[PDB]
């Protein structure tokens, strides 16, 4: 029998996840969740397919709907954190339903976030079902780099990065970021070890960190504006950045290592001049020298996202009881015709 | 982890590769250097002096000795770094398996050798069956070109084409590669019969793209219709100088070649690859790209920019010796292969 699939949450992400689930033939989408929106309809017709024979159910009934409808796994694209998933989270444990989430923080939460995922890790651990996650950052970012890793020698330093437009992500992430403004107290460029939530490349330094069997010192965020020697408008505020105001933010994190690996990340959410286009960047230091790294140009970040997540299920259904993280795993399942 | 006894290793060829590889292998203390064997090369001086290190207590053995001192040495695998060609190693990888020695070769055909040399690939998979080890290889080609795609391809929903290419300045590979890329010929030369651009169904050995094509097409499940070659001379608007054919390179005259491989498939999935081998200009960089078309739809690729592609060749050698002695006996693709061995911290 096919897979028996739940979309826990029905946004930007899990529309466009269910299009392609619908044409793996080795799975059967079970039930689709969503909090209020789109809850009566056929999930088929809100993305313009033929009806499927299943309704979008309420946020509120999650555990009434993955009790009856008998799901492997749910594919948690809701939130980003595991203090914000943990309700959806629980949900599923107490119903023996297997976790993939594409939560940010999920791709290595341990440090960032220690009872809560300790909590996670004993509540799957209870109900033998697994919790995974990280999407974007577990395949396209880590994993990439993983495979990369292997033809190394000897690291001395992995030097990381991704860079996207805050633009286009709308107002509340704009303003989390430093764009209109200018390292007050209560402006996010002010930072500490206690500060929380942690930027996604800290869940990735430590996501290395455990892969390369490193043991962690300290890893520490560094805020910083960015600017542009030219006035660029911006969409997302609607106001001109005259010469050296803030139009956006780098997030550095950096973990020293008991070994003297360095592993240094960075986060680049701003405007964008001409030339300027969305990246993924990881290079290794050490031997081979003079840099094995590999850059990808203009990703499309959304629906890899999805299919990374479609790579991780049957490992998820597969993998030991309780928060197991990516470097664990092998790596994202291979691309094979035959399967639509 | 309990201890395993350090895994035996036979460096077979001890050339610019094998050098730099031995270097690496001494210093990981979950290996023991058993052999290294030449052709005639530096036969009888301590391989560790040879390389510029403390003596090691292991002499460079000669090449028509070969299968006594596996025998002797009882090395689980060979490090064969000596030839391009199923057919040019065929005598070394019968030293080898006769003596129940596993081999990872750098052999660049070896990638997937199955269409490029049917009879001679038949023959070496059932002498390696019979005498229970393995036979796998490509190098550079393997891992990081074919492996890293494989790992990126996992995010692909549906794919309708491959697009993916290799750079390397041929002027820094001797005269004789350079030759065999053109270099130095004009255009009308370079395409006469049996020259470098010459090309017909019977040509031989074909293109390293011409393997990787066929890796890709076992990898992703595919039935391969027809892989066709086309050689293209390239050229530079300003004169260069060659060290390799040690002249200048007039403006129109051939720079060097690239090898486009194109296979098409019973699933309507185009695989396309372009090896380029030239005299650089200022700017020129050794390149690895890979591309991918389908769904996602917005273009899922990578590029390595300058990668150092000598001692890459090495490292993804060395991450195959495990999985090698592990793998089942035969010819094994990598495509039939885990990942190559994660990079972690604590082995040297
Ligand atoms: N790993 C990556 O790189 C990556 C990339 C893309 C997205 N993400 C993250 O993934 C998350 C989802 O993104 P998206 O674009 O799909 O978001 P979205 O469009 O905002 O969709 C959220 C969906 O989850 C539902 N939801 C929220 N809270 C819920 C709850 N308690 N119970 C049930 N359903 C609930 C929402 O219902 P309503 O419509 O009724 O609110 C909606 O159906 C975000 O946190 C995003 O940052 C990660
Ligand atoms: N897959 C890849 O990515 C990749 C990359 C680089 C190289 N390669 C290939 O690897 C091969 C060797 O490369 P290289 O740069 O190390 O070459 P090299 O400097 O020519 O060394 C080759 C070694 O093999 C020895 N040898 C040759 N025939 C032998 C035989 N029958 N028995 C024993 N030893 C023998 C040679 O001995 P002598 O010095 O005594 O003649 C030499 O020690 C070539 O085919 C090259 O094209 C592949």
């Amino acid at each position: 029998s096919p897979l028996r699939v739940a979309l826990y949450g029905f946004g930007n992400q899990n529309k466009e996840m269910a299009k392609m689930l619908v044409e793996r033939k080795d799975v059967e989408i079970v039930a689709v969740i969503s909090n209020k929106s789109n809850v009566g309809k056929d999930f088929g017709e809100v993305i313009g397919l033929a009806p499927q024979g299943i309704l979008v159910t309420a946020g509120l009934d999650a555990a009434e709907t993955l009790r009856t409808t008998n799901p492997q796994i749910a594919m948690l694209s809701t939130l980003s954190t595991v203090g914000d998933i943990e309700s959806q989270l629980r949900a599923c444990a107490e119903n023996k339903v297997n976790v993939y989430t594409i939560a940010e923080e999920l791709t290595f939460s341990w440090t960032s976030a220690p009872e809560k995922t300790k909590e996670m890790d004993e509540l799957f651990k209870e109900h033998n079902v697994s919790l995974i996650g990280g999407g974007f950052l577990d395949g396209a970012c880590c994993d990439m780099a993983r495979t990369m890793a292997a033809m190394m020698h000897k690291i001395d330093k992995l030097d990381g990065g991704l860079q996207y437009n805050v633009d286009h992500y709308g107002q509340v992430l704009a303003i989390a970021h430093g764009v209109g403004l200018s390292y007050a107290e209560n402006g996010p460029g002010w930072t500490s070890p206690t500060s929380y939530p942690k930027s996604y490349v800290y869940n990735m330094n430590d996501w290395f960190a455990s892969a390369f069997g490193l043991t962690v010192i300290k890893t520490e965020e560094v805020k910083t504006p960015t600017k542009a020697p030219i006035e660029l408008y911006s969409e997302a505020i609607g106001r001109a950045i005259p010469v050296g105001q803030c139009t956006g933010m780098i997030v550095t994190a950096t973990t020293t290592t008991e070994e003297g690996v360095i592993i240094v990340e960075k986060q680049v959410g701003k405007c964008y001049e001409d030339g300027d286009e969305d990246m993924v960047f990881m290079n290794l230091e050490g031997n081979p020298t003079g840099g094995v790294g590999f850059t990808m140009k203009n990703p499309p970040t959304p629906a890899m996202t999805n299919t990374i997540a479609i790579s991780r299920m049957f490992q998820t259904v597969d993998a030991p009881a309780g928060y197991i993280t990516t470097d664990k795993l092998p790596t994202m399942e291979a691309y094979v015709h035959g399967r639509l």
